[PDB]
């Protein structure tokens, strides 16, 4: 615990960790909830973590994160060292800067490219599926959630296989540290993995993402290889990280709810609105901002240099902005969330992420539309920047699937 501010008031303080919250064996939606419980002010300062501001409804969320001016991305990540390290391009730049790189990295992730890796997206679902589907049983994280999205990704930005668990050692490091190694060691590491990469790929290049970031134009001049593996970085840590772990507190609720499974099953084609009302109720994600200013919001007087995190994941789950949030309603007339973010920095992989996220539902329920957790399991979540599911043991009866 650090100590309190002087500019900070007693009756603020709610003691908050991002990294390991109190409620986490309740599901780490519902532990970062407590922030909405009718005693809990809009607006809390935490002493864990080295002290932080945390906006704890939609409105203050939304409105942070519109206001680029006072709420700065050039120090987004807590704790301050690794927000201070952060220098991923573009989240760590701020408009008007950076909306020149945003073209450029929408060349390689926009919904022109989806459209392009369609095939290889429904492929590689069906191939993993299938191959899971005779067994009876799989360890989803580690059998289909990982596997599909990262490899993928590897595909996309031309990369072997072979360095998989390289990678995504790292992009944890950066979003669920283990202890091991400090998000500035982490990025360093990722950093030097891709150097020589981009400096190959710049003297031969190719069409895969690392050679068009490389080798790219930002408002009409050449990209440095600096700008381009800060860029290439960002990619990695989105690519390894978010689809991940979003399919499985997608596929646990499934596999605990038969009616929702069924809703599916008799009309799949409902699937990309579950999609978004699943995007809703089990959003992961929890950035911020650094204050540029003294600034008095909503009541409360920040100081210049202050942190706030902006819970992306709490908007939706806001009383205030969707009615009984924890229930999942795949008819939900007005899904409002913010699991994509919110401003200038909106997830520029959403298109790609809801397109593996409605292929795995799809293609999942057709060839195994009964499972069930396995007996026994309690399945336990992590928090962190990205909040994820440890395990997830699936069982189904193999009578009840249809190889297709
Ligand atoms: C469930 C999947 C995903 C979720 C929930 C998610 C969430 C987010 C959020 C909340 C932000 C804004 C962060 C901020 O404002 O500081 C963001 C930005 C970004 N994401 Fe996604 N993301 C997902 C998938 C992906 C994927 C697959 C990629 C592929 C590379 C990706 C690439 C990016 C990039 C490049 C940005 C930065 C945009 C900018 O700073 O201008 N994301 N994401
Ligand atoms: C918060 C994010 C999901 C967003 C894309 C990857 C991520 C971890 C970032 O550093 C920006
Ligand atoms: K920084
Ligand atoms: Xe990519
Ligand atoms: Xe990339
Ligand atoms: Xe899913
Ligand atoms: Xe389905």
């Amino acid at each position: 615990l650090a100590p309190l501010p002087p500019h900070v008031p007693e009756h603020l303080v709610f003691d908050f960790d991002m990294y390991n919250p109190s409620n986490l064996s309740a599901g780490v939606q519902e532990a970062w909830a407590v922030l909405q419980e009718s005693n809990v002010p809009d607006l809390v300062w935490t002493r864990c973590n080295g002290g932080h501001w945390i906006a704890t409804r939609g409105q203050l969320i939304r409105e942070a994160y519109e206001d680029y001016r006072h709420f700065s991305s050039e120090c987004p990540f807590i704790p301050r060292e690794a927000g201070e390290a952060y220098d991923f391009i573009p989240t760590s730049m701020d408009p008007p800067e950076q909306r020149q790189f945003r073209a450029l990295a929408n060349q390689v992730v926009g919904m022109p490219v989806v459209d392009k890796l369609e095939n290889r997206i429904q492929e590689l679902a069906c191939s993993l599926i299938e191959s899971l589907r005779p067994q009876g049983q799989c360890n989803f994280t580690e059998d289909y959630a990982e596997p599909f999205p990262i490899r993928i990704f590897m595909l996309l930005a031309g990369l072997p296989e072979e360095d998989i668990p390289h990678l995504k050692y790292l992009t944890d490091q950066m979003t669920r540290p283990d202890g091991s190694m400090t998000f500035a060691e982490a990025k360093e590491a990722l950093y030097d993995y891709l150097i020589p990469i981009i400096e190959q790929r710049r003297q031969k290049p190719g069409t895969d993402a690392i050679s068009i970031v490389a080798n790219g134009q930002v408002n009409g001049r050449p990209i440095t290889s600096d700008e381009a593996k800060r860029m290439c970085g960002l990619l990695l840590v989105g690519g390894l990280d978010t689809v991940v772990n979003f399919l499985s507190f997608s596929m646990e609720f499934l596999a605990k709810s038969p009616e929702h499974r069924q809703e599916l099953i008799q009309r799949p084609e409902r699937i990309p609105a579950a999609c978004e009302e699943l995007l809703r109720r089990f959003s992961l994600v929890a950035d911020g901002r650094i204050l540029t200013s003294d600034y008095e919001f909503h009541g409360v007087q920040l100081k210049k240099g202050d942190q706030i995190l902006l819970p992306q994941m709490l908007s939706g789950l806001d009383e205030r902005e969707n009615a009984c949030p924890m229930h999942v309603d795949f008819s939900r007339q007005k899904v409002s969330h913010t699991t994509f973010g919110h401003g200038s920095h909106l997830c520029l992989g959403q298109h790609l992420a809801r397109r593996e996220i409605i292929v795995t539902l799809k293609e999942w329920l057709t060839r195994i539309p009964d499972f069930s957790i396995a007996p026994g399991a309690q399945i336990q979540h992590k928090s962190g920047i990205v909040s994820g599911v440890q395990a997830l043991p699936l069982v189904w009866d193999p009578a009840t699937t249809k190889a297709v």
